[PDB]
Order: C-alpha cells, then structure tokens, then sequence
C-alpha cells in the first residue's frame, strides 16, 4: 500500500523528510526550498514555481502565456506561511483521496517505484551515474558544523506550487546537453506546477448544465482529478516513454482559425476518451516503436552494467533487480536480460490506454470534459476543500448525505453554488483575435478559444506510401488504443514488490541542466476582414450594457449600425410582435403571445423534409450564424438538399490520402511452405492497409471535420441564448415604463417567462445537436470514406496482379497448387473491407452518432436523381457525374420524358468507391412512371416488341428494366452471364385500368434470394434469384428507349433513386405517402390539377358513367360510357373523352391565385361549356330533402342558388380522386352536401324506368368520415383532360 505523511509546514527539519532542497532548476546556486516528503519519492515544495519566469509577469498584465486559456493571475497565493500550510494540507487530502481507491493508489504505486535509471544517454551502457540533474537533487543538511554540507537524495517527483497562471497546471520534464531522460527510456525527476483551489470550468455541449440559460452552468472540476491528470504525465516520463512523435498542428492559414501549441500524441493519450482516435494507426506504431527500441537500449544497459563511479556506495544488483521489475523484462536462469514482447506490451498499454483522465474519471465516478479539443471555461475558486460538508477523500464533491452523487450534481455549478466562487474578471487574461474592417474600420474581439480547430494536413502521418516487404515471417501490427481497466485494477504482478533502494546518496556535483525561459505575447491580435461570418452575426445578436431600450431587426446590416438595434433570425411575424408597445391592461396578454411564439420560432428546429430525403433540418441555421458558404443568404433548406453538410463547414480540408506503398514479397525457391506462408501474409497485411487508411481518415474528420461541427454547435447555443436575452431585456424595458400602480395589476411572473424561454431553448439544442452530428457523419462517409476506397482499390488491383504473377514465378516450386491459391488471392481481394467507426474508437457519444445515422435508410440512397436550374443533378451526396442530353424533357415538377429520338437520354457514372458491391447482392431501385396507352391500330408490336428504359452494364453484366406493351420487367446478369426475371403486367382489356397512361409507384428490392417488384407499394411479383452470381451494379447507367420502338413511343419517369440495401415493405409504403403528397389536387392521370383548363368527369363509385347536359332540363343525366369498337382481341376500354367538358375557376383571385394550380380547400365555381357558352354548375339552396338534381344553368347570379364550391379531399391515402363540397358560405360550417350521382325512378305514361343523375346529397358528408376511406364512394371525382398518352 501507499503511505501519505503528515506535517505542518512550521513544523522542523530533520534532514529526512523535511528538507532544505535544491531545486534541479537553481543550477545548484541561489537559495533552498523547504520541501516535505509527503510518500516515498514524491516531494511538496508549497511555493510559487518561479522557474523561467519574470517576477512582475505574476501580476496580470495585457499579455498571455497561453493562448488557449482564460489565466488567472494572483501573485499574492501562497504568500504567508499560514497558506503554505493550507496547501499542504490540501495536497495531503487530494493524495489520500487519490489512494482511496485501487487505481489511484496503483497510479501511486508505479509513480513511486518507477525511480528514474541511474543515467541518460550520454552515459556509457557499463555504468550507472548518479551526478547527473535528472537523477540527483542536494539537500541542505548545514546545520551547525561547517554551515554548507549537502546530501545527495534521490527523488522521482516533486510538486511545486503554481506559476503565473495559477489554473496553468504542468507537468515538467529535465532536458540536459539537448536531450531528455524521460523521452529515451530512462526517466528522470519530474516536477510540476499545481493550485488546488482555482479549477477549470466546462459545459457538456449535447447535454445541458441543469437546463438554464439564465442561471449559471457548466461543472466545475474535481482537484484530484486533475491532479492525476497530471500525475499520469509524470508516470510517462518516470518511465521514460514520454516521447515525441509527428504531432497534432493547427491549421493557422486564416483568420477564423484557432491558434494553439503542437499537440503531441502523449498529451492525448493522457486525456483518453476519443482523442487517442486523433492519433493515426500509423503514428501510433511509429510511437511503440521508438519506446521499444528504449528499452532494447536499456534492457542492454542492465547486461552490461558493472560499477557505479559517482557512488561508490550504490549497490549494483539491488538496482538490477529494480529495473527489471519496472521495464518488466525477464532474466534466465544466469542472469541474462531480455525483452518479453507480451509483458512490455501489456505494461505499453497500461500506460498509455489504462492510466487516462477519461478512464479515472470514469472510475471516481468525477465528470470531465468530453474531449481535449473543447472550449475553455472560465475558473472557479473553491471555497475550502479543507471542510468535509464541501469536499470528501471519498467523494470529493459528490456527497451521497447531500444528494450529491447522481449526475455529479456536486459539480454541477448552478446546483453547489456553496463549494465555489466566480472569480474576478480584472485578474483573467484572454488571447483574443480583433477581427477589423477596411473602413476607422469597426472592430469585433473573439476569443481564440471560439475560433474554429482545423487540424494542418501536415498533422497525419504518411507512413502508408512506403513500401512493404513480405516473408514468411511478416505479421499484423495492431496496436489497440485501449486496455481494460479492470485487469489493471485486479493485476497481480503489476505494482512491483521489489525492494525500493535508499534514497541518500553522494551529493550532486554537475549541475548542467536547460532551463526553459518563458515570456508573454500580445493578449490581443489585429487581423483585417471584411467577411460577416460566425463571428460578425453573433456579434449582431449583442448590446452594450449601457443600453436597456431595443428593438429587434432582420437587418443585419442595421443592426451592426445601431446600438438599439438586435440582430434576429426568427420570422417577420416575430420580429414585429417583439417590438409592438401596449396598454397595461394589454400587457399581460403580449407576454404570453411573444413568449409562446418565441418558443414556436425556437421549435422550427424538429422541421422535416421527407420529399428530399432528409429527415431533419434546422431552417435557421444559416440565418442564425451565416457560417460555411454564404448560408444566410437564399432559401437554407434549398441549398442544403442540394450541397448538404458541406455548405456549413467554414474550411473544406486537404486531406491526406496516399498512394498505398508497394509489397516486395521475398522468393523462396524450392521451399513450398515458405513460398505460401508469405502469399498469405501480404494476404493480411494488405487488410491491415484498409484499417490503417480508414483509421487515418478518422482522425482526420475527428480533428478537421467533426470540431468545425462543434463550433456550429456551440454558435447555436450561443445564438438561441442572446434571443432569449433580448426577449427578456425588451420584455423589463416594456414593464419598467409603466408606473408601480400599474405594475401592480400586471399579472406577470418573469420566473415563468425565463423558464418558457429555456425550455423552448433546450428543445432546439437537442434537435441542433441531431441535425450537426449527421451532417458530420454524412461528411465522413460520403465525403472522406470514399476518397479512401479509391486509393485501396487501386491498392488492391496493383496487388492483385503483383501476386498472381509472384505464384507464377514460382509456379513450378508450388507444383499442384498454384492454382488453389491463385485463386485464394482472387476471392480475398474481392471482399472489401467495410468501415466501422467502433474500430478506431470507443467513445459513446461517436458510436451512437455512427449508430443512428446508419439505421437511417435514408442514408442508403446511393443515387436521387432530382431537378435543380433546368436539370437533373445527383442529390445523394455520392456526387454521380449525370449528363441529360438534349433530347429529353424536363420541367419543375421533377418529371423528365424519354422520347424516340437518339439524343432523348441520360447518362449516369456512377461513384466506383461505395460498398455497393456487398459481395451477395442488396439494393433497391425506386422510381415513378407514367407509360402511354397503346396505339389501338398498332397492338401487335406494343405487345411483342420490348425495349430497354434503363440499362446499366459493365463487363456483359448488371441490370436492366425495361418494357414490352403492357408489361414492365427487371432482368440481372451476373458475371457469368446467367440471367433472372421479375416483372409487372398490368390488364389492358379493363373499361378502366389504374395503369395506363397514369403515374405509379415502382420500386424493386434484391436480396440473397428473391427479386421482388412493388407497385405503389404492394408487392406485385417475385423471383428466386439463388443461382445468379456476382452482379456488378455500380457500372455507367444509360436512361434511353432501346428496342424496335415506333417513333411516337415515349415515357415519363419522376424521382429515380437507388438504394444499396433491401427496401422493406414498410420502406416502400412511406416512400409512396411521402412521394405522392402535395397541397395541391391530382388530375385523372395523376398531374396538378389545373384552374382554367377543360377536363371530362370521371366518377370512382360509377366507372362506367359519364355526364351530360339534359337536352331539355338545366339538370345532368348520367350516361354509360362508349367502349373499344374495333376487333382486337387484346384489348378493352371506355372512352374517357366523353361527356360535357367542364372547366375549374377560381373563385377569389387576389386572395392567393399567381398559379393555375388547384389547391385542396379551395373556393372555385364548377363551370362547363354547352356550345359556344360557357355555363354554371348550381344547386337549388331551399331542397329539403337527402339530396336533390344539380342546376345547370348559364353563368347569372340568383340569389335562391349556391354557386360556391369547396373542393376537398378526405382520403389521407393516396388518391387522385377529390371531392366537391357545397358551403351556405365560405365562412360557415353550415355544409349543404357533396357533389355525386344518385338514383331516381321514373314512371311515365309509356316509359319505366330508373335514371341517375348529376346530385348533391348530404348523405355522403358522414360517409367520407368513415375509415378505412371509401373510395368508391359516388362522390368521388377525377379530372380527365386531353392527353396525348391517350388517344381513342
């Protein structure tokens, strides 16, 4: 176990545990520090850490050490020896707290028994040194008796306290003659700059800090935690391992930019969580390498050392011991050294993966910050962790006796307001950046802290262009960024129970040492811009603090003129009713309604966009912050379906794919084993390629990419929080102008309004959050995954034939096989890896990210051919290259036609990197159709002839469909050339078809077994495709009529996508709602309906029937429809150009007419033409019975006829049938009856007989109301125009 000391700092030094020492920094000169050994190996020195810097830069000044840290300064901490002595106390509590559970007290264990080697580098490998800085420190042992005697004392950590910036903790390393000890396998005395009391602040960004805005948020850190942050960069360079590699290096090329230090991949492996996933498969080899090829060097040392000169005292095989327990190497049974791969590799992997302030906090149950790249909060004080009622050595703050234990609500800063102070904003510095304009051109600070991170392509590691050589011997090298933590906790060979050698020893003489020398820079930088990004309109959303009377504005421009004036992103309607003024008796009353639309505004964030595929958007966004491409001007929604989560990053990123090194596989002539051994390595080296490439786009999009979205995502919060702000402050202003008597009767609650406000906040951010992280999901995969594939399956093809031609070289030595594998290389380099973000990293918040977005189907649309500027465009965002030529028509309703001439097609090449290629087959193909009916003089060839729509063909293999008469068929072709059928035929001897000539939904799905076709949803036909082969699918896809085709033959297609994945029933049921949905009403073909066009009537409860104007009566007889005539055999129908034409008008124009489109609720006259007349369809308003005969009459306004009709549609399911109300008036619920056919008998004096006629009736108006909708409800129309797909 581990054993914390006790002291005060008054307390006497007895030349042991309380000293005099000299710092390795004081180069041996200048004064001693009273030090107190608080465990074996670890000292306290409670003083200011003054090291390399200058005494007046502890005073706060218009400079910064750091440019990513809101610093604190107060050189008065630690400035009495009462304060010394508060520190000691702390320091001893926080280590007790620390040991109070296993890990800690193991983190403890390692750090006191990893005693530095004795010597560096320039040591020679037969001796041990101990005059060196890095092992040695003196103490003052002067007492009375030659005042000026000093010991020698080993020491492995000593903990000073803070320097300048007291919320700067550091962990520091010694550098001798250039090199450091504790980057090379040795070790060194390690020192570090600590203040328990002023900690760090943060937010959880997809959380919320108890979900107020008004109130104070974010945690507040746990002092122990970050002490063992700091404590575990000691344990790395205790042990030497601390090495340096290719680091992380902001992009700083642009003013947006977030300037900061290198990151090295040490520093983020401290952290933990998904960090360690910003360090490439590639670095992270590079890593393990150099720290093995350390300890090769010290493992060597311990055979060869001999004597130690500096002290003669030191006894050789006590230290042998010690430092074979610590590298963990193992000796035989003579003493001989050695490295053990399996136990240095555990020991790597405790270090690096085990021990990390994720997998701690995780364990002390503490919460942290999510990630190392993470806005910076500014410190709070804690009051006194000296008090238990505050702070526990085995809770910390989390106290379960004050309810405190459950979602750390002890660190939740608007929760525990009792255990920390704000700080005073007078003594905290900031790196800002002073975004100018070319005008005295007006100025904006942003902190460095908001700018965007954008990791340099100089970052990432280009080891995969380097050529590989093959053998025998050659395996996989994976290196997990992760370890288990509870083997850690339970291992038992772990923590060493070797004797920890004494810690006297002869004094140092050789006080050589670098001592870093530190300085501030400008706290502020002038940059000139004339760009309004992110910044600018966030800064636009802002007001002094010396104004309290504004007004909102949509006007960005204005509102960066005027000080009263308030930038807003909300609507036109919520602007005005912001800035309304009213009576008090009014007031009330307002308050509720600008409140509830605030809220209302702030909920347009859960807006959906199915008819685009997209399922959630924010439409404000680019209002809100105008970040990316300009997205604050035009539609947002628009711009976004076509460019997508691109338009909002700011920077688009070089990345850094490169061309896969070449494998040189190693000839073994005559050795048959060898030879195959060697095939099936590069066999496997190859896949570790594709993991290293994706690994290495990971890190990518998590440190260029996925922080760009985070920024968005904070901008959001930031400008929802300034609305509310100004809702509230014109919401005081409005009730502060009123007089007390007044206020007094004004029933208002301004606690309420707040919490309104916040929880309408709350509710956008959650859907902000979703909308961000797709689209940073959509971004990797369609935008970097790809890029990748490409390289890897060049990769591939160049391996491919490197190893069928090696197996051919060595044909003979292979004998009977070499055909057995030469086959064994084809079928592995077939199956291509697919990505999976849990590989790379196991962070929760990414995985779930990942998750979501591929259970979406919408993600597996693989190609959505859409309208867009006169032309069709991929909307995908796999970014297919389409050429429409000019032979095919296409307008705004995303209907293109596909005619008989040879220029009438499209072109489609498709994106070659997609897993499309799934090896067993899975995909889905869906579009819309509108086939024309066949020429009844030319049956015979519509029936015999077939010719291809859509074919997609590469190497004789694919899909196709395509058509013959009235049939519509799915054929594949796999490699081999073996073929498979599904098809469609839909009846053409029907008096009326719901086929011909009218759009319909298609959709065919493909899996391992069936091929299946679905019309308008239901599953029409299927086939067992078991035997067909490979089916290459991703080749060129050609839109066109090919056949033997006659010259009027044409087709209509809308919204063609494909899927690469089986649509399910369900899928397919929504995709059809969704597609066939619009505000407006459908004609019998299933086109707008049209005001001012003529139609024929068409009624779905009589098919066969038709309307005509009674040759002697103002009333519309019902006829039956006249048939096919001629004698075919194949065909049947009712002319559908029959009847009387009627004509849609518009009842008021003004009110919304600018468009000929018929929109469901419409007010419109039922109007026909007899003759040269255009006539009126009425109805008598005083019949008193269920229904009565329709009045047809000339265009006249009687006063005893309603004219007025109010076409409807009750079906919810998709229809092209409407209804025809009738309304006393349009402003009444008073609903006279719908539009039909009814049955009257007729007796007369020689005729009897029953007759239909054109009626209204009541009875239908509870009929429509029924469910499942009855649609062959006489009330039921549809519109038939002219169309050339229809000829009779």
């Amino acid at each position: 176990p581990v054993t914390i000391n006790n002291f005060n700092y008054n307390d006497p030094i007895d030349n042991n545990n309380i000293i005099m020492m000299e710092p390795p920094f004081a180069r041996g000169t200048g004064r001693y520090y009273k030090a107190f050994k608080i465990t074996d190996r670890i000292w306290i020195i409670p003083e200011r850490y003054t090291f390399g810097y200058k005494p007046e830069d502890f005073n706060k000044s218009s400079g910064i050490f750091n440019r990513d840290v809101c610093e604190y300064y107060d050189p008065d901490y630690l400035n009495t020896n009462d304060k010394k002595n508060i520190f000691l106390q702390t320091m001893i509590k926080l280590f007790n707290r620390i040991k109070s559970k296993p890990l800690g007290e193991k983190l403890l264990e390692m750090i006191i028994n990893g005693i530095p080697y004795l010597g560096d580098r320039r040591v020679p490998l037969e001796e041990f040194n101990t005059n060196i800085a890095s092992v040695t420190v003196n103490k003052l042992i002067s007492n009375p008796g030659e005042v000026e005697r000093k010991k020698g004392i080993f020491a492995n950590l000593i903990i000073f306290g803070p320097g300048p910036v007291l919320n700067e903790n550091e962990t520091i390393d010694i550098g001798i003659q250039n090199h450091f000890a504790s980057r090379e396998g040795f070790g060194g005395i390690m020192q570090m700059k600590f203040c328990p009391e002023y900690v760090s602040v943060f937010n959880n960004v997809q959380e919320n800090k108890g979900a107020s805005i008004f109130n104070r948020r974010g945690y507040f850190s746990d002092p122990a935690l970050i002490l063992m942050h700091e404590l575990i960069h000691v344990l790395h360079g205790l042990y030497g391992i601390k090495v340096d590699d290719l680091p992380i290096v902001p992009n700083e090329k642009k003013f947006f930019m977030q300037s900061t230090d290198a990151i090295q991949a040490e520093e983020l492996y401290t952290f933990g969580g998904q960090d360690p996933s910003i360090i490439t498969p590639s670095t992270d080899k590079s890593i393990y390498d150099k720290v093995l090829q350390n300890f090769r060097g010290i493992v060597d040392r311990l055979n060869k050392v001999l004597v130690c000169i500096s002290d003669p005292n030191i006894n050789i095989n006590i230290y042998k011991n010690k430092f074979k327990d610590k590298y963990k190497f193992v000796e035989d049974s003579e003493g001989k050294y050695s490295i053990d791969v399996e136990s240095f590799d555990k020991l790597y992997k405790s270090l690096m993966f085990g021990f990390t302030e994720t997998n701690i906090a995780e364990n002390y149950k503490i919460k942290t910050r999510a990630s190392y790249f993470s806005d910076s909060l500014p410190p709070v004080k804690i009051k006194n962790l000296l008090d238990n009622e505050i702070y526990t050595i085995e809770e910390g703050f989390n106290i379960s006796d004050k309810d405190m234990e459950k979602e750390y609500r002890g660190q939740n800063k608007a929760i525990n307001k009792q255990a920390y102070e704000e700080i005073s904003k007078e003594h905290l510095a900031v790196y800002k950046i002073q975004m100018c304009k070319s005008v005295p051109g007006i100025c904006i600070d942003v902190d460095n802290e908001d700018l965007f991170f954008i990791a340099d392509k100089n970052s990432f590691s280009d080891d995969l262009s380097k050529n590989e050589r093959i053998e025998y011997n050659t395996q996989s090298n994976y290196i997990e960024n992760d370890f288990p933590i509870n083997e850690l906790i339970l291992d038992t060979d772990l923590i060493s129970k070797i004797e920890l050698p004494s810690e006297n020893t002869e004094s140092l003489t050789d006080f050589n040492v670098d001592v870093p020398v530190y300085e501030k820079q400008p706290a502020i930088k002038k940059i000139f811009t004339d760009e309004n990004t992110i910044f600018q309109y966030l800064y636009s959303q802002t007001f002094p603090l010396d104004i309290r009377d504004i007004s909102l504005t949509s006007s960005f421009d204005d509102a960066l003129l005027f000080s009263n004036k308030v930038y807003s992103f909300f609507s036109m309607d919520y602007i005005k009713t912001a800035n309304k003024v009213v009576e008090a008796g009014l007031f009330a009353g307002w308050v509720k309604q600008i409140v509830n639309d605030f809220v209302i505004e702030a909920n347009k964030s859960n807006t959906m966009d199915k008819i685009a595929d997209i399922s959630l958007i924010v439409p404000y966004i680019g209002l809100a912050l105008n970040v990316g491409n300009e997205t604050a001007k035009g539609n947002f929604e628009n711009a976004f379906e076509i460019a997508g989560a691109s338009i909002l990053l700011e920077f688009i990123p070089e990345l850094l794919i490169p061309v896969v090194g070449a494998f040189l596989l190693e000839s073994y002539i005559d050795n048959k084993n060898k030879i195959i051994k060697t095939i099936d390595n590069a066999l496997t080296k190859r896949n570790e390629k594709w993991s290293d490439m994706y690994g290495l786009i990971v890190a990518q999009w998590l440190s260029t990419v996925n922080t760009q979205f985070y920024t968005i995502k904070e901008g959001m919060y930031k400008a929802l929080n300034y609305q509310a702000q100004a809702l509230e402050e014109i919401i005081k202003y409005r009730y502060n102008i009123y007089s007390e008597k007044e206020k007094s009767n004004i029933n208002i609650d301004f606690n309420d309004i707040n919490s309104k406000l916040n929880e309408g906040i709350n509710q956008a951010i959650d859907n902000i959050n979703n909308f961000i992280n797709g689209c940073s999901v959509s971004y990797l995969m369609k935008k970097m995954i790809p890029l990748a594939v490409e390289k890897l399956l060049d990769f591939d093809n160049t391996l491919k034939k490197n190893l069928l031609n090696y197996i051919d070289e060595n044909k003979l030595y292979l004998i009977g096989s070499a055909e057995y594998e030469k086959s064994k290389v084809n079928k592995y380099l077939k199956t291509i890896m697919p990505f999976d973000l849990s590989i790379y990293t196991n962070d929760t918040i990414l995985i779930e990210m990942f998750n979501k977005y591929n259970s979406e189907i919408l993600n597996n649309i693989i190609l959505n051919l859409r309208y867009k500027d006169n032309n069709l465009i991929d909307l995908s965002g796999y970014g297919a290259k389409v050429e429409v030529y000019d032979g095919v028509e296409l307008n705004d309703k995303n209907q293109f036609k596909l005619t008989s001439s040879a220029n009438s097609k499209i072109r489609v090449t498709q994106n070659q990197n997609i897993i499309f290629n799934s090896v067993f087959l899975d995909f889905s193909v869906s579009f819309w159709i509108r086939i024309p009916k066949y020429k009844n003089d030319g049956i015979q060839n519509y029936i015999h002839n077939e010719y291809t729509i859509i074919n997609c063909m590469k190497n004789n293999s694919g899909w196709k469909i395509s058509i013959r008469g009235n049939r519509i068929i799915w054929t594949l072709i796999d490699i081999n050339g073996k073929t498979k059928s599904v098809f469609f035929e839909y009846n053409i001897r029907e008096d009326i078809s719901e086929y011909i000539n009218r759009w319909f939904f298609v959709t065919i799905t493909n899996n391992l077994n069936n091929a299946k076709i679905y019309i308008n949803g239901k599953l029409e036909s299927n086939t067992d495709i078991k035997d067909i082969r490979e089916v290459i699918a991703n080749g060129e896809i050609i839109f066109k009529l090919d056949g033997d085709i006659d010259r009027t033959q044409f087709i209509w297609m809308k919204y063609f996508s494909i899927f690469n994945t089986e649509l399910s029933q369900s899928n397919i049921e929504e995709r059809y709602k969704i597609q066939s949905y619009s505000e407006y009403l459908k004609d019998f073909w299933g086109n707008p309906l049209m005001y001012n066009k003529e139609y024929y009537m068409f009624n779905a409860g009589n098919k066969n029937s038709y309307i005509k104007l009674k040759k002697d009566s103002p009333v519309g007889e019902i006829l039956t429809r006249s048939k096919y005539n001629q004698n075919s055999k194949y065909i049947n129908y009712r002319d559908l150009y029959i009847g009387e034409k009627f004509i849609i008008r518009r009842k008021s124009n003004s009110q919304s007419i600018n468009d000929d489109i018929v929109r469901k609720e419409d007010y419109i006259y039922l109007d026909f033409f007899n003759l040269n007349q255009e006539w009126r369809v009425y109805t008598y308003k005083y019949f008193k019975k269920e229904e009565e005969k329709l009045f047809l009459a000339p265009i006249s306004d009687s006063d005893e006829f309603y004219n007025t009709i109010q076409i409807k549609e009750y079906d919810e399911q998709p229809t092209y049938s409407c209804q025809l109300l009738f309304k006393k008036d349009e402003e009444s619920t008073d609903e006279i009856g719908l539009i039909g056919i009814h049955r009257f008998y007729e007796s007369g004096i020689v005729f009897e007989e029953y007759k239909d006629y054109f009626c209204i009736s009541k009875w239908y108006l509870k009929e429509v109301k029924r469910k499942p909708y009855n649609l062959k409800l006489g009330c039921n129309w549809q519109f038939i125009p002219k169309d050339e797909g229809w000829t009779e």
